[PDB]
């Protein structure tokens, strides 16, 4: 019995999920579909990851052999910001299931609350942070909710079973929820003791919004950890708080970091090419921190955001976070 | 001095702010202002005390110390009006309130809508949403009354338009489907809340910035919200005393300049007439690239004005 979400759509969103996110193309089929073995059921994926037909082969090689059936499976997938004319959204639906070669998709969020301008998916794809003038950006004026409705008007025909959305704030979601006849399933964000956000999660859970974390293990470079307003930040693999946590119930610092997310209720879309990690993820809701766990992982907290489309155009600095 | 607004009209960089000015003194207070050599006056629905304000404009008016076209009146919509219909109603009410034919600029208070409440019922509402003490909300998008706020300017009852309290988000959505821009933000700015992403991305878009709470948390509970051990008011800041002895200033000197000098309108108060005059004096001093770089470290997210705090059964996330 693997945890899962009862989402506001009615469907069901395994609490543990493998993320696809930064997975290499070569290996990602044979990795997907190692995960299916091992007991994964979500998979998160994105049509800006560009490895939507390699996770296709996976799952589909795992359906054939009989290893799993379809239903048993969540599939997540990303409008990307290319696609947020509403005439583009059902056509990047269409194309996230061509590639991945599956009927239908569990779950498609708009990937960020940014509108590029569209690139004929003939013309590059995927087109990330391209937008037809080399390495310029070019943005379009559809306000969020004219998006929002076109995938709501995906729901309706099955294609994507639930809709939701990933890096917006709280501010954003507040006034997008004046204008949703369907409310948001999923909000994933970035979410680390790091950046703990707490007020944004307490609205959106209180709106019956699942979230998903992504980054859950922190920063790990020093890009990433220059982010930082501190002296001397270090990774939460070797800060004392999570080390001491780990070690008090013999567990690893990745464990507890993933089971600080999964115990709050925030599904957790880690990864791994190793088998011994693969199903420490899967089964990292093993233990239980207690409540002073939490009140000290609680004081991490400095706002210490490392993917922030704030460094994308330096041109017209994207604001959705300042 | 002044800041050319979008919209073509010009704008004082400093104003006087009738936020939290008692009715009693009000009228007197805003006609001695205007004597002294102010011109713009902060006002906004939910103060309570326009029909002061108003009166000493036209107390001025009436005599000739100035013109109407030499003012600059703000008015802001409250919460409780964001439904499009209610949007002219609003403005009329506060043409009415302070004998006034037209506003300079018309803000959207917040980036919240409350149930609408008749003005018969109830006014200014403020947090009362026709139900006791419970608070309740229409599923208005901001962009619809932004619409209603642009319908505004077409027939002169509002110069200008713009927004309060919208976080750079929310502006970077509301311009994909605004005709008219914002010709104006006013948010809590002082250097413990200096949010510099949003002053650039703002900036950067032809929208002039108007602060308030320039001084800072000035109490317990506003300081309370630091999460650092000790905050002191910036009065006593050593940052802002050092600068203010240095340059034989003032630390309310300082930290008006700190924004003025960033082109970032302020609207302080006040009933002494040499420190109404010394506001006035925007250029008497300019802040070092160095001074900027020491007051740039006293920012901490200290916000002492959210919403937040106001409903403990919906919490409002503009700012989360």
């Amino acid at each position: 019995h693997m945890m899962s979400i009862k989402l506001n759509s009615g469907y069901e969103m395994p609490l543990v999920g493998f993320g696809c996110w930064k997975v290499d193309n070569a290996t990602c089929a044979d990795t997907v579909y190692n995960a299916i073995k091992v007991g994964y059921r979500l998979f998160d994926a994105a049509m800006d990851y560009g490895n939507c037909k390699e996770i296709g082969e996976g799952i589909n090689r795992a359906l054939d052999e009989g290893l799993v059936a379809r239903d048993e499976l969540f599939i997540t997938s990303k409008l990307w910001n290319s696609y947020h004319d509403p005439k583009n959204v059902e056509l990047a639906l269409k194309k996230v299931l061509s590639d991945m070669k599956l009927d239908y998709i569990d779950l498609f969020l708009i990937h960020f609350p940014i509108a590029f301008k569209f690139v004929p998916f003939e013309e590059k794809y995927p087109p990330a942070f391209y937008c037809g003038d080399g390495d310029n950006f070019h943005y379009e004026d559809v306000p969020l909710l004219e998006t929002w409705k076109a995938m709501e008007k995906l729901t309706k025909g099955g294609k994507a079973k639930s809709i939701g959305i990933s890096n917006f704030s709280a501010a954003l979601i507040y006034d997008l929820l004046r204008g949703a006849e369907i409310k948001p399933a999923v909000l994933q964000i970035e979410h680390h003791p790091y950046l703990q956000q707490p007020r944004l999660i307490e609205y959106v859970q209180s709106q019956g919004i699942a979230i998903t974390a992504y980054s859950s293990f922190g920063p790990q470079s020093f890009l990433e950890l220059k982010h930082s307003k501190a002296l001397d930040t270090p990774t939460l693999f070797e800060h004392k708080t999570i080390t001491s946590i780990a070690d008090k119930y013999k567990k690893t610092p990745a464990q507890v970091l993933l089971r600080w997310a999964s115990q709050r209720d925030i599904a957790i879309i880690p990864k791994s090419n190793n088998p011994d990690r693969l199903l420490q993820n899967l089964e990292v809701n093993d233990f239980n921190l207690s409540k002073e766990d939490f009140d000290e992982i609680s004081k991490l907290d400095q706002d210490l955001r490392f993917n922030n489309p704030w460094d994308w155009d330096t041109k017209n600095r994207i604001p959705i976070f300042a």
